[PDB]
């Protein structure tokens, strides 16, 4: 096959001939058999994989962020692992290694020279020059940075920026001649091991290199004193207190394949082979991280364990993290820009519908909350992820799929209310929604106990209910999990298309879009999955009490929510009895708290400011809402917000994804989703590491 061998890039003749030494051991022993690339800059090979000619690469992360922009489009697919055995560290740290006798502190790297491993790269200058950043007073409408990095910098040798315009820039760099300064290690001074270098001379002063890398050229212990480090509070420390001088964890070094195309699992496979046969410990004439003597990390870093599998929805932007995307964003954003987005939020606004009701509010606020727009919503919590989209309002199942991603509950969704008519809304705790299944009284044979086999209905895929109480309560008498079987026909807006799950939805209009999690799928929601009733598209429509009642006997607008009598209706109870539309008191499958919105918890406390505003001009008692403009309202279809939500309550506490769904309920999302495993849930708890 014109695939049955991995095209690795080599940057050098010694990682290239590394490369050589590898391509003979391997399909020998049995795979792949392993094609080394000829190359040169970081990009001429973060190219060379985006232009199908070189199949591979190994990078830092502050580069992977840069191999992963639109221009090229690559996945890093193999993280790479760290430290020692009782403890591989699969992330890293970055400091500043300064020898025992230079004074100065972190607030003094100013004028002092320098030396960076790189441009680009994480542990010295995605990490360290936005840590440093504020002296920088470097000014963005006039100059660049690497520009006004020149200014604090006396001298300094971050390789990779033009030797032309920045020569301060490209000072203590020991490369031959055209090689001086460049983006590859002809610049002996090009990394932890030529930034590391960069002082053990005394040539370029703070060394910005990870926490083991003193170790590496350093043997001798009565050799790593010479090295009192750098903190962040401005101190100095041993190399081995890597630790608390730390700047900030970012993931380590990735391996990157295209988005689409690049064999993914070739390019594992020789790994299935490589990290056990020349692991480090094992077969040696040939380690897998190693360069002869003279020559650093070639391939795989020196000393590295090795490579880690990265789950396939975890991409460039998305690997680096949310603490580091916050390095390598900062400075390419002005520092007035930098507040532009942070009293400001973003409303994943899921679909076209979703998405037009946001961009009236988008400037009806005057622009302070702007769209993170996905089409399915397990596409947007993710984007709540990825600094791309403060929060958004999910309902349950939701909050357990963005449960396991990290995100915990901000304000509650408290819809209007009676008991406890008594305080303020805000200040009025969650009496929340009764879940049901409603049917109608033509349907007289059909009381829960008669339920498999016949048609089903439910609003969106995991939710509560419309799915998770109903195919979270078809499971504890049943037994077997698979939930498409105990129903003849179903539309289940979200799973498999081809199955008897959305084998009976609609789509759009046109007919298109069938089965979908984003409400143009007609038969999506609590009014649209209660509409696959109320068009006897189905035996049942599993619903939120309030559906069946804000849809019927004259109050949505609606040709098909008008003509309905609620009282034809009768709510399938669980003692195989039934009730009308009416009696939902003793009957329901089982009360449940309403939909709260989620942002990661560094994201948390400002999305409470700006909502715990919004609820209140363009609120139910908004001096703006009915008339202006009311941020609840959107003719029965519901765009964000409960249609029926009065505001958006205070939760209190700090109560984690678990704490917020009711504990009784967590402990039945966890053992459901032991049936069918989402992506998300894949890569969001890969996302600690
Ligand atoms: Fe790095
Ligand atoms: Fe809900």
């Amino acid at each position: 096959a014109p695939r049955k061998n991995v095209r690795w890039c080599a940057i050098s003749l010694p990682e290239w001939s590394k490369c050589y030494q590898w391509q003979r051991r391997m399909r020998k022993l049995g795979a792949p058999s392993i094609t080394c690339v000829r190359r040169t800059s970081v990009l001429e090979c973060i190219r060379a994989i985006a232009g199908k000619n070189a199949d591979a690469v190994t990078l830092d992360d502050g580069m992977v962020f840069e191999a992963g922009r639109d221009p090229y489009k690559l996945r890093p697919v193999a993280a790479e692992i760290y430290g020692t055995e009782k403890s591989p560290q699969t992330h890293y740290y970055a400091v500043a290694v300064v020898k025992k006798g230079s004074n100065f502190k972190l607030d003094q790297l100013q004028g002092q020279k320098s030396c960076h491993m790189g441009l680009g790269r994480s542990a010295g200058w995605n990490i360290p020059v936005g840590i440093l950043r504020p002296p920088l007073s470097w000014t963005e409408s006039a100059e660049p940075l690497q520009g006004a990095v020149a200014r604090f910098f006396s001298a300094s040798c971050v390789p990779c920026v033009d030797g032309k315009a920045y020569p301060n820039l490209c000072q203590l760099c020991k490369g031959v001649g055209e090689n001086k300064c460049a983006c590859s290690s002809q610049e002996p001074y090009f990394g932890y091991s030529g930034a590391f270098k960069c002082l053990q001379d005394g040539a370029g002063d703070v060394a910005f290199v990870k926490e083991t890398t003193v170790f590496e050229n350093l043997p001798e212990k009565a050799d790593r004193d010479q090295y009192e480090l750098l903190c962040l509070n401005n101190t100095r420390a041993p190399v081995d207190a890597f630790k608390e001088c730390h700047l900030a964890q970012v993931p380590s070094h990735a391996v990157v394949a295209r988005s689409v195309d690049g064999k993914e699992n070739l390019i594992w496979e020789l790994l299935r082979k490589a990290q056990e046969k020349f692991g480090k410990n094992k077969s040696q004439r040939f380690q897998l991280f190693g360069s002869p003597e003279g020559r650093r990390d070639l391939l795989f870093k020196d000393s590295a364990l090795g490579f880690l599998r990265i789950p396939s929805k975890v991409d460039s932007a998305l690997y680096l993290g949310s603490r580091y995307l916050t390095a390598l964003k900062n400075l390419r954003e002005t520092a007035e820009e930098v507040k532009a987005r942070c009293t400001r939020v973003v409303w994943c606004a899921v679909g076209p519908e979703e998405q037009s009701k946001c961009q009236q509010w988008s400037e009806q606020s005057g622009q302070n909350v702007t769209c993170a727009t996905a089409s399915t919503t397990d596409d947007c919590i993710a984007l709540v992820l990825k600094g791309e989209a403060d929060a958004l309002s999910l309902d349950g199942g939701y909050i357990y799929t963005a449960g396991k991603c990290g995100l915990v509950p901000v304000m509650a969704e408290n819809r209007k209310s009676s008991k406890h008519s008594s305080l303020d809304c805000v200040l009025r705790p969650t009496e929340g929604y009764l879940a049901v299944a409603v049917v109608k009284k033509a349907n007289e044979g059909l009381t829960w106990n008669s339920l498999k086999g016949k048609k089903s209905c439910h609003t969106a895929v995991d939710r509560t209910a419309g799915w998770n109480i109903p195919m979270g309560l078809i499971a504890n008498q049943t037994g077997s999990c698979a939930f498409d079987e105990f129903f003849s026909q179903s539309c289940a807006p979200g799973a498999d298309p081809k199955s008897s799950l959305c084998a009976l939805c609609a789509g759009d209009d046109q007919g298109l879009d069938k089965c979908v999690p984003n409400s143009k799928e007609k038969y999506y929601g609590y009014t649209g999955a209660f509409r696959c009733l109320a068009e006897d598209v189905g035996d049942v429509a599993f619903v939120k009490n309030d559906t069946v009642w804000e849809n019927t006997n004259g109050e949505s607008s609606a040709d098909w929510a008008k003509n309905l009598n609620r009282e034809d209706f009768r709510l399938l109870c669980l003692d195989g009895t039934t009730k009308p539309v009416t009696e939902a008191q003793s009957c329901y499958l089982a009360v449940a708290p309403n939909h709260a919105v989620v942002s990661r918890s560094d994201r948390a406390a400002h999305v409470e400011q700006v909502l715990l505003h919004q609820q209140a001009l363009f609120g139910k008692n908004g001096k703006n809402c009915p008339d202006k403009f009311c941020l609840f309202k959107s003719e029965t279809k519901n765009l964000l917000f409960n249609d029926n939500t009065e505001c958006l309550a205070k939760l209190g506490g700090r109560p984690t994804y678990e704490k917020y769904l009711g504990t009784e309920y967590v402990t039945a999302i966890a053992n459901l989703k032991k049936c069918s495993t989402s992506p998300l849930l894949e890569a969001c708890a890969f996302l600690t590491r």
